[PDB]
């Protein structure tokens, strides 16, 4: 039974009835930027004891927030900017909310009614803009319509396949009075009627009747299955499928385990991509079939029944035709599938250390690998280091490049939702702020952005957000001093042309620029800087027992190359296992 | 004669004909981020021995870039990015560039075109996105448009009202094969019929006309006029006619004149907006009678006979109806009026000091003011100080809010295109990098980024662009460790309730938060904090006269308010006089 601020029958301003309507649906923290279209809001956002305000030092770190706080944590994260220019700068979260399928609402304010199409003062179409790159959004134009567009935001933004929902708001609806009715149906006929069912027990027996006539079977395991960590455990135990995850899906079977096989795909382990090549019964739940997994879709699991399951109807036979689908909630699936592995445990000869056994030699041949030169820190190392002294329960985040793809292979991650990254956008600049929303959705919790020199600078103003909201954020900034990634593809099929990738000061070359540390100086977080392999363990180990934000700068050489690596449209055959720019 | 790298007969990529595109077009400078959907345009970059690349710290620093670059030069600004999340880091500069008519062209690569519509790895419809913030878009579907569409976003970009344009060029195009014919003639019929021919003597004669008839004549000089600056000097001499200008255009008629009536509008001089609500002939040159202007669209200059120029056809009759009207080039239009008052020059008894004189009673009993408390750094004078030492030939750009219109207010530019803000759109965090873009197009001018600790931090990354690419950039910075102009309208309207404005560290609020001076010391760029005003002399002088990049932190009380102010909606009778938070 909620209590509101005002009484049932007293007008209060429509800013009011917005902030009302979070508090309503246990919206405790947003991360609200203030301008001239949504003052009312804010004017409202103090006045509200329940909810939270996280003020970035830019849009982007606010709705990038709002992702870190809504991966950590599966909430949907709740980002406010104002018209025009602080609505532009949420583009880039939105769509990269949308491609990783994030239960995120974004409020912008918008100049009044009257002024729209009028090419106002601050004014731009941002429904117009992010309709292709948003769930749903909305544009207010009655204040009595508040209650139920935020309720039906919030529902399509975190039911049935997750995503972004923008909420426009006039400025003149912000201060309209009126008594809100909290009891509108929201006016979603066709989407809940399309709503996934429970799966039904013909489809599931098929699967558990498929997996026994099969003799080399892998899981095929993706973000759908964030919320599915104990169901696909417990599938796991009455199969002994070994378990390929993907750069989304990681954290949710652990990667510590003897069946996992870690992550597949194009800077996927070599045996986790070989077990799909060479499997004849493919368990895809909760993937969408990436590019950046399959390379050539005829060369991918080209010997594999494949049964697909996903709460999407439109991601199933995308790219893949299956044998077998299931539309619906991979969570009920392994539910339903466990209960008919239970009844029938001693019917099913279930036992394929056969092929586990065949995939533990390809495992111990072509495992992660890194050189290790002089005393150079290797980043691979570096990582490992962290999941030792952290004991792999941290939250970690990352920017986009080489230290992503580090961050992923060398850490074991032993819970869903402790990996946020930007996987279906990829874009730079997430770590920092999504670091930010993570520590205040978990406070209690170890939260390291293991970014890199080029995404970290990006971002590098929310620094005085880490500060000022006081968050023990650590960064782990492994600085190569280039764009790493493109680097490497520009060494591999550029012959080393160097095309506006080094991100240092080429007037003195050997000198780590920017300087870091002064960027953490300058927001009053204490730093450092390791620099050679022995002292690694002490600096990182000083970051964690250090109270509050902590930066550590640590140095790596550039030439090194994310490894194995699967080119962009090819196959199995084609994947590189060493080599760098040297 | 254009001299190719190629031989005309030699196949070569789809890239090096994109750039070689370019340097036909007398393209010298671009701003380009590189990422793996346009590594191919990248490395046909650095073939180019005519073009060069300034690398930013990002996208939007990128795009920004390019508009300083455009906006101080009258060329077009070209910046170039990456597909999905780099694109997407484009939009707040393209929609800016939109509202504020600024020639630019965008050219973002894109997957292949069998990925396009795939959902694929870091793919989002540009296009879609951007088709309502620019003036037109396109995307390459074959290798042999790339020269037809280049010649046909430049054309657009920069004829007629300019805007931006954006090319999306997916990455097998780039990789293709092609011999460039550099002939094909360009597909855009139905905009050449409607561009604006040269205005005809029988509307020129009656404007001439209407002004000897005319007792209180006033110009309304706008962005249109920015290279109609002799043009609009000789006319004012044939009729001494005062000058109101815009925020864009500032700079076409002289602030230090004795005519000029500096800006006009909300934060407009009291004796501006006088002569325009109490005036007879109101000559919009180059305007759009924005509601920043006007307010109460029925109270403006509702005694006047409104003629209104302009090169957009729609803006003519949209928020004001005018009594005349000229669909074409002001440049023209005052070329042809002005030998229309040469020739009639003693037949037209041409003197209106009656209406002068009234107004410099006006100009006199409500000029500009600011108050100085004890030795605290007023913004206003720190402002006239960076006039008087740099003579007023300074490049001035600035972000958005108070430290905006006191760049505005206080600085007497005497050319155009010496003033780059953003009007149209307002986005913070412009000026760090349209400073660096005027600097690279005015490599032997001083270019000094009047910047809010809000808005400078926005993009403070581009701090290490300033220092790799060597560019005497200087960065006066009016700390108020407030988002003043939020601020500002809290203490008016909400009775000085902070919600979120503060951008400071709550814990030592004391202290300058943050130390500024340290994020130049990261990029190696020398600083200094300036805070008694008998010290801001010398300090700016040092700042001048320091070669390089140079910071210079100005604090400033925050309770200062920007004056005179007409409230949103309000008439020439509400105009705010006195007044600030204390
Ligand atoms: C530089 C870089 C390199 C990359 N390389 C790789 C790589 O080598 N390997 C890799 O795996 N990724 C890689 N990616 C990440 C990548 O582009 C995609 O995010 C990833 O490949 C696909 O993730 P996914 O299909 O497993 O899950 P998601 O992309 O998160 O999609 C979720 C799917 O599950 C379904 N689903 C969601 N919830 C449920 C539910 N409750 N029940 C049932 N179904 C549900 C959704 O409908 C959707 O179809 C890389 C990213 C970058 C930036
Ligand atoms: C915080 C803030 C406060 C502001 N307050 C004010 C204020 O008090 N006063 C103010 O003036 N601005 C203010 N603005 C700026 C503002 O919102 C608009 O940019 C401005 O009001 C309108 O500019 P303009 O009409 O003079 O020219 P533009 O907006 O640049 O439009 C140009 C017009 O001229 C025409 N044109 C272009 N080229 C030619 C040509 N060659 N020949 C003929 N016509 C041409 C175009 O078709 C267009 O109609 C403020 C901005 C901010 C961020
Ligand atoms: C910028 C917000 O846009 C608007 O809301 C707006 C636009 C056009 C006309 C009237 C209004 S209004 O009267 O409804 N409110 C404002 O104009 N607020 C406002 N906020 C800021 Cl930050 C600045 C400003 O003018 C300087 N004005
Ligand atoms: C990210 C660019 O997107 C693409 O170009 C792309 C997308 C899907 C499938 C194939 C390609 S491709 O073969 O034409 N080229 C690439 O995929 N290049 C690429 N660039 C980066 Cl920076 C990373 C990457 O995979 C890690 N791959
Ligand atoms: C905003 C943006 N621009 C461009 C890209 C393209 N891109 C870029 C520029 C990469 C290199 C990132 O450099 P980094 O320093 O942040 O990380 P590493 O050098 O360790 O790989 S990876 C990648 O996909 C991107 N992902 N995001
Ligand atoms: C990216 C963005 N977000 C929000 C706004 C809204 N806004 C904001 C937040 C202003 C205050 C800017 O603070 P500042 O420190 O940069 O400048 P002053 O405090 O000197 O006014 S002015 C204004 O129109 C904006 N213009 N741009
Ligand atoms: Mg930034
Ligand atoms: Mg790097
Ligand atoms: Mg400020």
């Amino acid at each position: 039974t909620f209590i509101s601020r005002f009484a049932p029958d007293q007008p209060r301003k429509g800013a009011d009835i917005l902030v009302e309507a979070l508090e309503r649906q246990g919206v405790e923290t947003v991360f609200a930027y203030p301008g001239g279209a949504s003052m009312e809001i804010h004017q409202a956002l103090t006045r509200s004891s329940s909810i939270r305000n996280v003020l970035p030092r830019h849009e982007q770190g606010g709705v990038f927030a709002a992702e870190g706080y809504a991966r950590s944590s599966g909430k949907p994260g709740i980002c406010i900017a104002t018209s025009g220019p602080g609505a532009t700068n949420l583009v880039s979260g939105l769509a990269d909310a949308l491609l990783d399928s994030v239960p995120l609402v974004a409020i912008t304010g918008q100049v009044p009614r009257r002024m729209i199409g009028t090419d106002a003062f601050q004014e731009t179409p941002i429904v117009e803009v992010t309709r292709s790159i948003t769930k749903h959004n909305y544009l207010v134009m009655d204040v009595e319509d508040i209650p139920r567009i935020i309720e039906e935001a919030f529902f399509l933004a975190t039911s049935g396949r997750p995503g972004p929902v923008l909420v426009d708001v006039p400025k003149d609806i912000q201060q309209q009075l009126a008594i809100p009715n909290w009891e509108q149906a929201m006016r979603l006929p066709g989407y809940m009627s399309r709503m996934p069912k429970p799966p039904e027990d013909s489809h599931l027996e098929q699967i558990v009747r498929l997996i026994s006539e099969s003799k080399k079977p892998v899981l095929y395991v993706g973000g759908g299955c964030l919320n599915s960590s104990d169901e696909l455990g417990r599938f796991v135990e009455l199969t002994g499928i070994p378990v390929a995850s993907t750069l989304m899906g990681l954290g949710s079977y652990p990667c510590d385990d003897e069946l996992s096989l870690h992550m597949l795909g194009m800077h996927g382990t070599v045996y986790a991509n070989y077990a799909v090549e060479h499997s004849d019964l493919l368990l895809a739940f909760g993937v969408r079939f990436d590019d950046r997994v399959t390379g050539k879709l005829e060369a991918f699991a080209s010997r594999a029944k494949i049964v697909h399951i996903d709460i999407d109807s439109a991601e199933i036979g995308k790219n893949k035709t299956p044998h077998v689908s299931v539309c619906g909630d991979v969570k009920l699936a392994l539910q339903g599938m466990n209960k008919v592995l239970e009844n029938r445990a001693e019917e099913l000869k279930l036992d394929f250390g056969v092929w586990r056994n065949e995939l533990n030699v390809q495992k111990q041949k072509f495992p992660l690998s890194f050189k290790t030169f002089g005393e150079a820190i290797p980043p691979q190392y570096a990582i490992k280091v962290l999941d030792e002294l952290t004991d792999g329960k941290a939250i970690i985040s990352t920017g986009v490049g080489q230290h992503q793809m580090w961050a992923a292979q060398f850490y074991n991650y032993k819970k869903p939702r402790q990996w946020l990254s930007s996987g279906g956008l990829g874009a730079m600049g997430f770590g920092l702020p999504a670091a930010i929303g993570a520590s205040v959705a978990n406070p209690d919790a170890i939260v390291v952005d293991i970014d890199g020199d080029g995404s970290f600078i990006m971002n590098v103003q929310e620094l005085a957000t880490i500060r000022v909201e006081n968050l023990p954020v650590k960064v782990l900034l492994l600085n190569n001093q280039h764009l790493g990634m493109v680097m490497q593809l520009e060494d591999r099929f550029y012959k080393a042309n160097r095309a506006h990738t080094f991100l240092g000061d080429p007037a003195q070359e050997d000198e780590i620029f920017p300087n870091m540390l002064l960027f953490a100086a300058a927001c009053g977080i204490p730093a450092a800087r390791v620099t050679k392999k022995a002292d690694l363990r002490e600096a990182i180990q000083t970051m964690l027992d250090t109270p509050g934000p902590y930066l550590l700068d640590v140095i790596c050489p550039h030439q090194e190359h994310v490894l194995p690596m699967i080119p962009s449209g090819g196959t199995f055959n084609d994947v590189i296992t060493e080599g760098d720019g040297r």
